[PDB]
Parts: structure tokens; sequence; C-alpha cells
């Protein structure tokens, strides 16, 4: 089948019991390819690369799950076999190029293999997430989701001096109020960069918090910033800091 | 998505079933869930072959019971998520069916496609695809077998053909039966009305094709089986058919 029995299930969650308000979510937490898959084509290099996760991204989410007791949502394989923060109509998806590297394991994908790495990753993690924001939603509790991810230093020639993303779609109340708390802090902080709604990154807000209402953001870290477990837990309380003010203000 | 009256996505029947063939059938049911009222269409769209296959999921059953073969059937309308196409097809949610319009259909969300694709496509295509890897798992045969009706005109004139043996690359199984349906009584086409250029082989390609199952899809010109005597016809003209097909193959 899809997954041997070593390799367990597509979607981890933690914290699942957490009392936190704050649902975080983690598309492209782990770098790990399915056993069936090989290396794809890729090189030692490219697969230990930011082309097959976000480098640091689950290391924070985890220290932000503890700060704010909060149940993680996180998908346990890469997103070089499905991308998904993307929906399957997308080219993204299920990527033929990361950058300059070909990917041959994704060419000219047949049907069976769409519809299998749909079913097996893409599916599971969504109707996941889902369930346990209805789950919330039935026992009156307030749901923020927050999504966790990490950005390449260097993009196309360009240096990013942008460190951290504050993204969100057509509901902006959580990036605003977080934006608006980012006055004067040291990092530089911005909205919507280095990618916004235009770029298809907010798939999963567009799923799981704007047909609910529910106060989101998606956050992007450069990924410098995020190294080592000290630069993470130092980034992770930056956020606590700034996230947690942020709901106080929204609140009030 | 569905009421509790309404019952779940996929239906299948002689699950436990002895037979070798595996039939499936996508467009079984004109069902739209209660959730999306008539989708902006008349009632006499919401009761045509816009809606499902008139007479397929009845000569399924027959073929079920005349092959002792697991039944495998969408309780939806293709109309909501057409389950022989996948989601990157326009024609998967349709915004047109043929010459009508589907109001109900325009300018889904993304959060409205996944619902429709969680809901209705992926279960039916896993149940399908668990079916195949248990009898592989037990060392069993599996012939896939898709069942299919269509409408007797397009493009005001009538249709010639009355069964359509349809196939993808692997031709085995199409080859024989029409071998087999030399002089028969009915007028019986390869890939005729539609063929794989036009999507109608998605569930094949999903299911048959990676493991070089035997397959086929078959097209019945739906005025053959307009009642239970044609259709008692119709199944027993196809489980001769097949059946012979399949022993000469063997």
């Amino acid at each position: 089948r899809f997954f041997t029995e070593a390799e367990g299930k597509a979607v981890g969650v933690e914290n699942a019991a957490a009392k936190g308000d704050v649902l975080l979510v983690c598309e492209h937490a782990s770098a790990t390819i399915p056993q069936k898959y090989g290396t794809l084509g890729l090189s030692a290099d490219v697969l230990s690369s930011h082309a097959a996760w976000d480098p640091g991204a689950l290391a924070v989410a985890r220290l932000l799950s503890e700060k704010f007791h909060a149940t993680l949502v996180y998908q346990r394989f890469s997103r070089l076999v499905y991308d998904c923060n993307r929906p399957p109509e997308s080219p993204s998806a299920m990527p033929v190029k990361s950058e300059i590297y070909d990917i041959p394991g994704n060419f000219d994908l047949d049907e069976a293999e769409r519809f299998a790495r749909t079913s097996a990753l893409y599916v599971p993690f969504h109707d996941r997430v889902s369930e346990i924001i209805a789950e919330r939603q039935a026992a009156g509790r307030k749901v923020v989701v927050v999504t966790i991810h990490s950005f390449t230093p260097v993009y196309h020639g360009r240096f990013r001096e942008v460190e951290i993303g504050i993204l969100h779609d057509n509901d902006s109340r959580l990036a605003d109020a977080m934006l608006a708390g980012a006055e004067g802090a040291s990092l530089t902080v911005r909205r919507n960069d280095p990618y916004g709604p235009e770029d298809g990154v907010t798939h999963t807000l567009r799923l799981h918090a704007l047909p609910d209402g529910l106060l989101n953001v998606m956050i992007e870290i450069r990924n410098d910033l995020i190294a080592n477990e000290g630069e993470q837990a130092a980034i992770a309380g930056f956020l606590h800091e700034l996230m947690g003010k942020a709901l106080s203000s929204i609140e009030e």
C-alpha cells in the first residue's frame, strides 16, 4: 500500500486535549519521503533541503503548542509528495519542479498516482483539522487557526529582508492586530510577504478558517532565524508575546 | 454534508461475494443531497440522464446476482461530484452538463470543492481500492467492470451503437468481448459513444491499470433497459458475452 507499518500515519496530532483556543497547523512539518517513492529521483542534498520541508517550522510549532497550550496538527510526510497547502487542481500540489530542480518522481503523474496521494496525504490531513474544529465548536470553544511556515532567505537571486510574514486571506482581523502590535519590533515584520493569497498560499485558511468565521493567520519565518533549538525558543517566545497580546486586544 | 436519512455516499452490495468480477456504477443515482436543493435546475433536468444513468444500477444489480459479484455504487448524483472524473477536470463539479447550466455549481470556493471531494469522490474510490487490495491479498482474481447507460439521441440523430465496449490502453477483455459479439442481435461497438479521450475511463485508470487487472466499461443505450424484462435481457446478454470472453482469455 501507500505506507509501510513502521512509517506510521500521514497526520500527527500533539496536545490533542489542549485547553488553549489556538489550533496550530503545520503542513510542511516533515521532509520524510514514503519508502515507496525512494528518492523521487532527487539528490541527497535536495532531499535534505527546503525543497522537502519548512526547516524549523515544526520545531517552532511544538514550542508554541507548549506556550499556548494549543493542539498541533501536522503532516508527517514531505510536501514534495503532496503539498497539503494546495488543492489537487493546483500544479503546485504535486510539483514537477522545486526551483531549479526537476523532480522525476513527479513527472506527469497518472490518474491512479494523483488519486493515491490525494487520498493518503491530503484528505486525511484536512479531514482531521476539520474534525477537531467541528468538535471544538460543538463544545462552544473559541478556535483561532494558526498555520506555521518557514521560508528560504534567498529566492530567485534576491535576498529577502523580511523576517516574519503575517499572512492572511479575506479576514485580516488577527493579522491586523499582530501587524499593529509588531510596530517597533526588532524583527522586520510584514503583511503578506514573502507570499500572500495572490500566490495560492492561503489554501488551508480558505478550507478551515474562513468558512466558519474563525480568527486566523499564517505565520512565515525566515528559516535562518530558526536553525537551532535556542533560535527556535527565541522566535517562539517573540511570537507568543505578539500573538497573545494581539488576541487580547481583539477581545476588547 | 448528509442528513441522517440520506445515508452514506457509497453503496456496496454483495460485499463478501465469491465472484471474480467487481462491478462499479459511478452514475447509479440521481439523488441530490438535501443541502444542495435543486442546484438551480428544473424538475425535468433533475429526472433526466443529466443526473444519473437510467437503468445502469438496475442492470448492475442483476449482474451482481449472475456473477455472484460485489457491486460498488455511488448513492448521489454526478451533478454534485462526477465520480468518474478527477478533481482537476472541469467535469468533476460541472458548471454545465451538456446543454444545461448548473447554477448550483457556479463559482465553488475552495472549502466547497474540498467538501464534495472528501464526501463523495474519495470515499467511493477508496472503497473500490480497499476491496481490490483485499482480494489480491487473498490471492484472488479481480476483473474491474463498470456499468453505464447512455441516451439514445445525440445532435438529433439516433445513435447506432446499442452496447459500447469501452477501454483504455488495456484492451484485453474488450477485444475478447468484441470478438464474442460477432453476429450478436445487438450492435456492439468499441469505444462508442465515448472513449478514453472523453475522460470516461477514469475509474479504469484508477483501479485496473496499475495492477494489470482485466477490465472494461460497458455502455448500454438506455432505451434497451427501460423496464425489468429489458434489464434482465441485457444482463443475460452481458453475462454470457463477458463470461465466455473471460473463459477464452483464461
